[PDB]
């Protein structure tokens, strides 16, 4: 008897990092997962995104719990693709209970053109809209929508991609609260998780290193690692994907049936600074 | 098969009934030994009954039924010295203290009540929280979790002096918890505040609360108030249940929430979205 | 000679109303125009959108000035389509200087489902994003991006989910436009948002809008609504005319505003002065 | 040319500080667009303002620059701090031109410098806010439905939300809030009021020893080439300033029936300045 | 009395609007505490302000009441709207007393009424904000280290800020009183280096001819077409948190005396509410 | 007849510093005074607090004016003790007119444990609550409650103790205005005085010197004096206790009968630096 027993969960960006961690955690707690991921790079985003193989490994990891996995290569900027693959996924499972709008990029770097802003926004905000809007027809009383924000985003309230990332995340937050209001009469909840630094390929990337160590020409991971902890008030350079998955599991579960419009910081006190 | 608070020691003030009892039992089910403090007598300005001695005994027995230990004591959180004394005794018995649930509270509503109602709501609902937290501090070590009970209706601000005192105390419980979270973060001790909307307990289900929800009748019954309760929430419900708050408490008390601190944890069925 | 001599201007929602008025004014001032419009209805929006005929007539009115018009039936919710048609128009006109993201719906009604919120948002915000993001590759030094907000939307910061979606979309058009102005400023490209009050077009003169303005009546006529329209303005008028917005569009599109960027350009007859 | 119909055709416009800089620029642009201009300027220095103000010849030449467009000009040396003089000279100008349509309350000083006494606060405030009040309150009895009042604020002023610099910013902050109060009061009569907030403008005010010293506090006493290196920091667009003509284009829009329903607008011409604040 | 040492002993105080009301009260209080007084008042009506202002006699009687304390009084009929006249008479007054220590910029009108034209906005603003400016600025070159500038605000004025009838004059009054407040703090910051103080006093309802006026009764009883004083007196107390319809001029003079006195030598930029708790309702 | 003629005033922290200055000023103006002070040190507060002798001498100073003094050793953290001694004092003096909740500590130091936060808070906020709540049953129309804030506190909105101090002082402010609202119908007033730096033992202390000169390891007074003036807009390193007592006297006197809910800065313009 798991904490999300027999629920069906959509996870965007589910191939690796937080998304894969959420898929596995929820499956461990008794849910079947629909995993969507781009599975190829975006040009202005100067670290590798997930591969086809990552998404496969992610399905396998889920299946290993005894739950079922639907996998699809889908770009969240493509609504029709999201709609299409979601109908397929529902066909297999018959239901959709939880939406985890987790996919995102962080195309940082001051030398990048304004396209990087557009790309950060298209994926990080518009892709979230596309995800929820595609998912709404399928949701009934008791459904839970979970969106991924960013503490660094809220603080901003790095170049064109950084700016677009921050502003997209501020809108993920305010949009989530609008959605919460709109869906509350139907007992469908919507909440935003705001992580601080998370130990994933997004954080452990060359553009992110240069962001934390602007004093250095070519900072290494070891150099950035010295600057990582300043973001948190607790003594840690980052939280783990598991820390985010714990909050996702709480919000996915009927345990949180009356939690909606919550700005759920998993930040090690970053916002207390 | 480990519990979510496996072998932790938790203090719960106001543990005799309502949310506090629900928190005790929930955390005991999840593998924690529980220290329950409750005043077990009424407060004059507060015009509905508080917990009785039989309540506290029954709370302790319900915890013991899970196979965990319960330490129960009649303690008024307005009494710093008595809080520290009993807690010393309980920590000595249980070995350690991992979690603090500063839940005890009163809601002394009524337009007719004197200023004492302000001072009483403030003394219990804020000063009592401070006294609970400060008495606990010397025992807490890295990974400890402090959980305070706020109130959405609080944050949103005929209620009288007791209602003004209630609202202001709850506002300060919120700013205080966040201030404490900043000071405790370098030691990896967390502090977070839960803000319930309406909760189905003796505090909500009380004559002064019914007068507050129905300012248009002079002696409204529960049936009259129950018609007005839903206005508070955005989701179609008159209140949430004690189990809903316990679920938030369990999450914050568990190592699942090791990097969650300074959070204003609304369990409010959308109440704050109407503001 | 003209105030936008030889410029090329994309106008979305160009078939009628403010959009067509912008096209014609800008053509009269020396610019060639690309006019996009959906030319069909949207189910949650309970008034008719422009027709194929409206769009052809708008193109003709542009050409009447002696300048060139490129028309295309295009849903701003479809970015592929916006990009495809803009490509065709640019290969014909050789250039793109000014973007007027004017297309919008106002799907009011207290009886409408949450779909109405998504449709308002998809068109009014995502449609603006799609428009601008499609235009971005083509812009050079001195380019001008003009978006259309709404005073009533700002103020929002019964109308039903559609009204909520509308208001929120317009708030985001505003904050998005300023963020984009910041990012484009290094290349001397500007972005400004125009916030009209009531404008005398089919959006304002529509059955859902009459009900919005007369919630005291079950079945208000235009005449009943026209009595309420002036309350929105501080000046004694029921609305501004499309020509008033077009005058502001022409300033922003002209080289005369080369250093005007990040401006929230109210043409509201004092509507915001009522806070 | 002869018989052109302009954007401000046949209007009568009052422009304070119309002797040089933005004021002269507005006077000319509005003349080119068909308006007859009443120009007011103090035409002497102010002791706390440590750069020279306009001269009598400057004003005359502003009148001449106007007539060169084909339009009529009325000039008077008037200190906006003297409401009686404002009233007396305006009443002369209206009886002779027969009407008043537009008010450009542009007169201003910027008496910067850390060493100056508090009088520099009083002088900045008396000219830049009281003189604006003096201008408007004097002109009001003449205005009817369709008139347009246009006050000059300042982005640097808004952002700030020595003693002369403190008085300048605060005065500009009040120009802004006062213009919006006035717009609300005059809306029922269909009279409009709006404020233009320039960033750096290439004028004698920006090109002054006090300003250079303010932009470059690092040099003990700097020059124009020095300042011109630190002017750009103020704008988001890659420029050290806007020109007087950029402001005159906004003025022309607000003076014109084109902007008949535009009121209470905080009209930034700032090259993106405010997007850094 | 004369032979002993008062709280403003041997100071010289300018009070504008000194002919009656709070101004006359301030003058007499300060003189009992050892100060000589310069009393300025307009001593004639303003047309948009639909209640009588002070009379020439009022001003004479105020000087005499100052003199009855044993101190010296200097009176002049001055419109605070005319800076040239403020500066001219202030020079004459200072030349006669030799010094200026305290400025109390108290002169004001409240030209309320729905029916009045926009001139009532301009008149409220010219008297209540521009008059205060002309008062302070005319005084500045006479002030040395230790001087104290005291401006009269208004709680009702401030409350109106937070708030989104009173007519053009009412709007000009509230906006003017909001500017008195922000202006006094700006001035306080600019004068602090010279050890010159500036503070603003914000009264709630005060029992004077301004409060006891036909336009004020319409303001307090908008439900009545022609409310009397008795009608208005039922609504007056709603402004205060303490149970009273108004404070007295003496209450305001007590705060003026504190601020004028060397007792408050390090008090500056203070927003000094004397409001019986009015601001606790907003 | 003095400005507080025949009133009975309770002053907490009355042994020395501002509290003793308030006592003697009010006594000179005709009031009998009740003086409470802890009269021993608090471990996390690394400068000496008042002694038994300070308190007794403070009472003698009051008596010298011809008025009566009642002194008691009382830790304002102990409400039971505050109530008991106050019942004793009121029994003797017959009534209670004015409460001046002045007792405080400032336990600064970056090295100190979180206990210093709790101690600063227990004394400087809960201590004030205890004082006011213990006095409420004695108060009638015209009574005046005067709490002591801190400009440095308001600006903050140093170590755990510093943070505890600033936060406590911020709540003294908001609490005092709540109390004013609640007591207004009884015509009982409550006002908060916010001082800037005051020339007392709290300011003239090694932890305060380290606070104003974080760039040094053992700052002397001379080192700290170079930095004290930056806090004020007027050219002074601090105000004196007498400046604060002057404000206390105004608020204690019937002269301020209608002043309530006031945040009374005596800050030499500190807050004008925002
Ligand atoms: N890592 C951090 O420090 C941090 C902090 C705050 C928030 N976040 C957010 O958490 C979320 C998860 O990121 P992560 O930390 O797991 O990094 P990650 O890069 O490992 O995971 C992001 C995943 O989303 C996928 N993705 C990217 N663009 C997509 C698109 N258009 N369509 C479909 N899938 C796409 C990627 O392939 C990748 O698998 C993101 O929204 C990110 O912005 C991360
Ligand atoms: N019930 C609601 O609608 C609601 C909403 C928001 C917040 N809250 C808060 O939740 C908390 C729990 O209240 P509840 O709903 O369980 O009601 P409850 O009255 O059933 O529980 C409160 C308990 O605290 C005890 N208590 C009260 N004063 C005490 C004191 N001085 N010392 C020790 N124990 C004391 C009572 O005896 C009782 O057992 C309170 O802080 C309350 O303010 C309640
Ligand atoms: N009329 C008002 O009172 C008012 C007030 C404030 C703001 N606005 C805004 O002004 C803008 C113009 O509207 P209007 O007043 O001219 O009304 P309108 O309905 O006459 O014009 C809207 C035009 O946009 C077109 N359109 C709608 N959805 C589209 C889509 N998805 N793709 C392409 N075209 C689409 C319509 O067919 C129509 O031609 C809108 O953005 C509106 O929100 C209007
Ligand atoms: N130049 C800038 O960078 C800048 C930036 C923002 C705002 N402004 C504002 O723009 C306005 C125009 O100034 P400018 O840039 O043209 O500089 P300027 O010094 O060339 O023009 C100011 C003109 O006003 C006149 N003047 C000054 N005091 C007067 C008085 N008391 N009475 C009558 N006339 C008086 C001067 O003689 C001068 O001709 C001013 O209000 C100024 O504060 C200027
Ligand atoms: N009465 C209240 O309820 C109240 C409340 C808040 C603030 N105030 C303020 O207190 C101040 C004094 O008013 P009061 O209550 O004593 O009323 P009041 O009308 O009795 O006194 C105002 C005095 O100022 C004089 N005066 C008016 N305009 C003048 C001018 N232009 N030049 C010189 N003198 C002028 C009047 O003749 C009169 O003597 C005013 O600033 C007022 O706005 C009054
Ligand atoms: N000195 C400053 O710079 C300054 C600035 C702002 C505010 N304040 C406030 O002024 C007030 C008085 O301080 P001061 O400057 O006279 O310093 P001080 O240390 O000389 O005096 C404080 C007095 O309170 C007493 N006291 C401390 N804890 C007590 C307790 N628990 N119970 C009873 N008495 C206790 C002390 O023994 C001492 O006599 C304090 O609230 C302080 O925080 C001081």
């Amino acid at each position: 008897m798991g904490r999300v027993q027999d629920k069906v969960v959509l996870v965007t960006g589910g191939a690796r990092g937080q998304g894969r961690s959420h898929a596995v955690k929820l499956a461990e707690e008794g849910a079947d997962i629909i995993l969507f991921d781009i599975c190829h790079d975006i040009e202005t985003n100067e670290y590798p995104l997930a591969t086809s193989r990552d998404l496969e490994e992610a399905g396998l990891e889920v299946e290993k719990t005894g739950r079922k996995a639907y996998t699809a290569e889908v770009d969240v900027r493509d609504r029709a693709a999201v709609s299409r693959e979601l109908a397929n996924a529902v066909a297999e499972f018959g239901k959709l209970d939880v939406v985890v709008a987790n996919a995102g990029i962080c195309p940082l770097g001051a030398h990048l053109p304004v396209q990087a802003f557009a790309d950060a926004f298209d994926v990080d905000f518009v892709g979230v809209i596309n995800t929820v809007h595609a998912a709404l027809p399928y949701l009934t009383s008791g459904a839970s929508i979970i969106t991924t924000g960013s503490v660094a985003g809220l603080i901003a309230a790095q170049g064109p991609g950084g700016a677009g990332y921050s502003y997209a995340k501020q809108l993920v937050d305010s949009y989530t609260l609008q959605l919460a209001a709109q869906l509350a009469p139907q007992s469908i909840r919507a909440n935003v998780i705001h992580p601080t630094n998370v130990n994933t390929d997004m954080l452990n990337s060359a553009p992110m290193y240069r962001q934390f160590r602007p004093d250095l020409e070519a900072p290494s991971r070891a150099d950035a690692l010295l600057a990582f902890p300043a973001m948190q008030a607790m003594p840690t350079p980052y939280v783990e994907a598991s820390d985010i998955s714990n909050a996702v599991c709480f919000l996915a579960s009927d345990e949180s049936r009356y939690v909606t419009g919550l700005q759920f910081k998993v930040d090690a006190g970053a916002m207390l600074k």
